[PDB]
C-alpha cells in the first residue's frame, strides 16, 4: 500500500548525575564542599513519546522528527520553578565557589531533524529494517540586531586533560564553542524489528541511535534504543 506515517518511540531516561559527563554541568566525582545539587526530575518532561511523522510507501518512507526540545521551558526563573536546590548548603565551598552551576543555555540548539527507513517485508508477521536518521538546529535568533564583535571564547570543561588544558577547552580545539563554523549537524542509524499486530499497527523495537559532539538537553539520552508503536495509514 501507500499512505501516512506515525512512530512514537518510548524508552527509559535515567538521570545520570552520579558518574563523569564531559559537561561542567555538575562535578565528576568527590561531591563535599562544593555547591548543592538541584531538584527537579519531578516526571513531567519523560513521559511523553517522541514523535517521527512521515509518509510511507510500501514500507519505504521518510519522516521527521519532532518532540522533546530545549533545556528548561520557563523564560523567569525567580521563584526557583524551573530549578531548586535539592537541600540547603552545608559548611563553606572550595569547590564551585561563584554562585549557582549550570549558567544559561548553550548547546540546545540541535531541535529538529528527519529519519528515512525502509522495511524489510518479506514476512507476513515481521519486517527487519534499516535507515538513516539526520540531527540538525535552528538558533531562534533571528534578530534585528548586527553581530557581537568579540568572540573569542576558552570556557570551563570536565572532559580528561589529553592536551593539558586543566579543564578549559583549548584556543584552537573548541569545535562545540567556535562562532562560525561550529558544529551542529548529527548523523544516525535506525534499526531493528516491528511485528505486525494488525495490518495498519506495528510494534516497533531497536536502536535509534544518532551521534553528536556537544548537545545539551539536562542529560536525556532517551531515543539511543526505544519501544514504539507506529501506525501506517
Amino acid at each position: 500500500g501507500r499512505g501516512p506515517y506515525v512512530q512514537a518511540d518510548l524508552a527509559y531516561a535515567y538521570e545520570h548525575i552520579t558518574h563523569d559527563y564531559p559537561e561542567p554541568t555538575a562535578p565528576n566525582k568527590n561531591k563535599i564542599s562544593t555547591v548543592s545539587d538541584y531538584f527537579r526530575n519531578i516526571r513531567t518532561r519523560s513521559v511523553h513519546p517522541r514523535v517521527s511523522v512521515g509518509y510511507d510507501f510500501g514500507g519505504w518512507r521518510i519522516a521527521a522528527d519532532y518532540a522533546r526540545y530545549r533545556k528548561w521551558n520557563n523564560n523567569k526563573y525567580s521563584v526557583n520553578i524551573e530549578n531548586v536546590r535539592i537541600r540547603k548548603e552545608n559548611g563553606i565551598r572550595i569547590d564551585r565557589k561563584t554562585e549557582n552551576q549550570e549558567n544559561g543555555t548553550f548547546h540546545a540548539v540541535s531541535s529538529l531533524g528527519l529519519s528515512a527507513i525502509y522495511d524489510f517485508q518479506i514476512n507476513d508477521k515481521f519486517k527487519p529494517y534499516i535507515g538513516a536518521r539526520v540531527a540538525y538546529g535552528h538558533v531562534r535568533h533571528s534578530i534585528d540586531s548586527t553581530k557581537k564583535t568579540i568572540e573569542v571564547t576558552t570556557v570551563p570543561s570536565n572532559a580528561p586533560n589529553g592536551a593539558v588544558t586543566t579543564y578549559n577547552t583549548d584556543p584552537k580545539t573548541q569545535n562545540d564553542y567556535q562562532s562560525n563554523s561550529i558544529r551542529r549537524v548529527g548523523l544516525g542509524v535506525i534499526a531493528g524489528v516491528g511485528f505486525d499486530i494488525t495490518p495498519k499497527l506495528t510494534l516497533d523495537a531497536g536502536y535509534r541511535y544518532h551521534n553528536w559532539g556537544r548537545l545539551e538537553n539536562t542529560r536525556f539520552k532517551t531515543h539511543e534504543a526505544s519501544l514504539g508503536v507506529r501506525y501506517r495509514f
